[PDB]
């Protein structure tokens, strides 16, 4: 079937990619970076994030695989020594798929984005003020550095550094965390992270300034004349190729406690 | 149908209970505290917690209602002024039910318990050491004051004070938080709260001392010769009587931000 | 003696300022905004911060007074109703002085700055990497959103929202807090806030990018070709006019717990 | 001069102690565990804590030295390989002294205690309620698991696990941290850690139950009919023998970041 391989760009990743293409040539496997059914990322979690966004319009027709040439990643969880074994078991089709939920982001002035990790909103300097509306009722007026809405698999990333909980990716949900909120008699926020199920809509609305720094995964965009930022669990999902058991809590333990 | 009413025990709650019994007498409603189909708690969230444990063996056949004679509670979310309206709409059967997940706790020396809020494990003095095992693999060796496993509706209680996330109760899950863990080159814990889906089993195992203070909701028990404490989302659920929309995030906003 | 009054710029502050000038005209008090011995700020803590920086080159010859036309401030701790009483007791010289420590910031490419609240260092987009050196020995390699070095009186401001401790201003010290650090096997930071005595020097050194967003109190500057940012408790101090006992912990209680 | 050596009690510590006594016998050094001028602890920080409390009535006449037979300690900061060098430089008197502040604790029913690390107050089950009074004015009504008042050198211990700041021991101060406080419309606490200078008195006062678990360093005592617990920086100080530069921030880096 059609496949493609993206590389971090260093020597180790480029030549592991060239070796996998060589092994793939020994099978009924055609290299196509326009309509691949298999997308292989060689590098780190950042390389995988780029691969996901490179093919975000054909998610339902693509199985992703991540190979880490450096340390273990949460998406690049395959060791380079297993690269040759990846080729055969994947040419035969000896694999099922696991799917992780995604975060849908709507920005109105309208544009929509999908996030694999998180989407954040920050000020164009100093602190900013936004009204947080949950399912069309006002929840809080936030003043601080920013807010972060994370996918389940994204909770080990920016969300973790902001004090959020780590969620197993089988839970279809999204998590909101605060960035240095000021809490006093005037401004009052919940403080705790909030975990939302599907079909719940979190809306951020501007108060004074309407220019915000909006990020989706590794991409950071300055948006102007923004009227609303809406978050909800996407109906779409990213599909991974599964060849072996590597549980989420194992990857958490191996990444943060010790390998 | 058969009903019963428990009271906090103060003057205001006892006489609101006596007035509801009087109004119930004006309907085909029989008072029975052995096999009630409707359990009404008048007081606070603590009174409701007692009512839940008083009838935890007939959960599948009971609809709970909470009335707060003091401030708003997350379970006692009905105001005493609406007590008379509660009687009629509930004698007619003009209500459906909403169900919140529960936490199952197994203590082996074997005893099982259900928690509506959380279950905690603490030392018999100073810090304690337990091995945390997730789905039969060792995750961490915890040294500190204790651990807390919370239901979704329990996240606004002890879990919130421990830095956990607030989870909407439609998510069938459980959340684990740490109590003052010591983190150094020797002892290493994740720090972040952990949210587990159904069918995931978290096991706490003793290292040196085998005597622990184990709590389930408001009840605190000292347990000796404990070999294991296992947590997982229960197959059982608590059923509430629903007469009106009072969203979980509204109760969060009203309780912690302002009413 | 020579005095001056700065105003927030709203109607209430401008006309309280005009009334104080009128009352001052009834005394041997000359209005001079070039060499005042008394600087009165009418508005909020932000107005006071501007007044401090407006006269930061004559700190040793100026006594500051803060009046809050809105809610209570930590520097604007005088109520507008006591404005007329402020005039007389201050024309007579019936007051001593209290002094709060300041933070010295040296930026090398060299420029020096004084902060009454704090000084922060942030990235020009995403996370940044700086080496933290304490008294000429490498302490940690920080990767995250930023760092914040606070004065004692500044601990109730940005420092508080970052999890720092509240320090009584009689302690000559500075406090460093982290902004969403990533902690893993690669990058390791202390996490806890750090409190430094006098004569201790904290140096931030660039790793890759050398362009940082450096802030000192309300002013935020983008600095390029930065080689080092050094922090230490300043030898200079800000001097307040003291007419009455208003303890620091009282202002903390009144501001954050309830007035 | 008169000296004594305490041991953790394991094989390695007992025989390093026997070797140091042998080396001391080769000098004008008399072993006396009643009036020693030099107290040597061999083991861990816990062994040193016991040695400090064993001789807390002769602090002004004793210089302490800590040797760690396991990992590096903040008090046991001497490696066993340097034991023989410790003997000579210390028989000659080729050393000055450094002094760390201590915490004074007064319990009234009256008893006084000195803490090298911290003193904590906890409930006899569940949460407890105490009024916090700072310098004779009511600061907050705390409801939660407990409170912790730490010395500067104690901030790397229980205080660190509770979110407190790390303070250099040259600062004469004490730091208070909270243990899982409940914060709502009813109960309101500051949340942030509080750092107090000398001569400031923090008083904890009972509300309902008057039975508390009071700890001072490694000793935990249940106290009954307690009317008040008062904390302030002690006028006394512990004196260390100084043979070489080992800065506090180096010990922090070596203990928590990497050795
Ligand atoms: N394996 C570790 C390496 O992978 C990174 N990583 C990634 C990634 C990536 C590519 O860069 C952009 C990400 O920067 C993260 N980030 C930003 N600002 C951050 C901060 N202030 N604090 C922590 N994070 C921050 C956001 O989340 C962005 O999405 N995703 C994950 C994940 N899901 N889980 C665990 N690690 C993950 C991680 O950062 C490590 O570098
Ligand atoms: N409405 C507010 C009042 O109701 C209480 N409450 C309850 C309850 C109850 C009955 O007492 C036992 C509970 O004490 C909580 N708890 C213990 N130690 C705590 C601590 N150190 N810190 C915060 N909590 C603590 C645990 O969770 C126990 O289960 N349940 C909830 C809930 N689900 N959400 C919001 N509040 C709730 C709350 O405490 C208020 O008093
Ligand atoms: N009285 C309350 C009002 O006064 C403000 N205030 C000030 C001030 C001021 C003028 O603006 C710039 C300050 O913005 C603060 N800040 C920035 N980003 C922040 C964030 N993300 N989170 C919290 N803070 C933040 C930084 O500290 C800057 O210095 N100083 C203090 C103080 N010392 N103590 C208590 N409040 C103080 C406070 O912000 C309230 O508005
Ligand atoms: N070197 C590391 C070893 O030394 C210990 N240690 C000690 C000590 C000791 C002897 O035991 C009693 C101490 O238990 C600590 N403690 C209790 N409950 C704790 C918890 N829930 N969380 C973290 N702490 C806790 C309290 O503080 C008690 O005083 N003092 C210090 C110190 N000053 N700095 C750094 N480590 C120190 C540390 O615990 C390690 O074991």
């Amino acid at each position: 079937m059609k496949y493609m391989i993206t590389s971090k760009g260093d020597e180790k990743s480029d030549l592991l990619r060239l070796n996998m293409i060589a092994g793939f040539g020994e099978y009924d496997m055609e290299y196509d970076d326009v309509e691949p059914e298999i997308v292989i990322s060689i590098g780190g979690d950042g390389t995988f994030l780029s691969a996901f966004h490179q093919y975000e319009e054909r998610l339902d027709e693509i199985a992703f695989i991540g190979i880490h040439t450096g340390h273990l990643g949460f998406y690049a969880d395959w060791r380079p020594a297993e690269a040759d074994k990846l080729v055969k078991l994947l040419a035969k089709g000896e694999y099922q798929k696991v799917s992780y939920p995604l975060l849908k982001t709507t920005v109105k002035y309208e544009a929509t984005y999908l996030a694999l990790n998180e989407s954040t909103v920050k000020s164009s300097g100093g602190p900013f003020v936004v009204d947080v509306v949950i399912n069309d009722i006002h929840f809080e007026r936030f003043r601080g550095d920013g807010l972060c809405m994370s996918t389940p698999s994204g909770t080990t990333a920016y969300n973790k550094s902001l004090g959020g909980a780590l969620m197993h990716p089988s839970i279809e949900a999204m998590q909101l965390t605060e960035m240095a909120s000021i809490n006093n008699r005037v401004y009052r926020t919940i403080g705790s992270p909030l975990v939302f199920p599907k079909h719940h809509v979190v809306s951020l609305q501007p108060v004074n300034d309407k220019d915000f720094q909006i990020s989706v995964d590794h991409l950071s965009i300055l948006h102007r004349d923004v009227q609303e930022i809406r978050y909800e669990v996407s109906a779409k999902k990213i599909h991974f190729a599964r060849f072996r058991s590597f549980p989420f809590w194992r990857r958490v333990h191996d990444s943060f406690i010790e390998d």
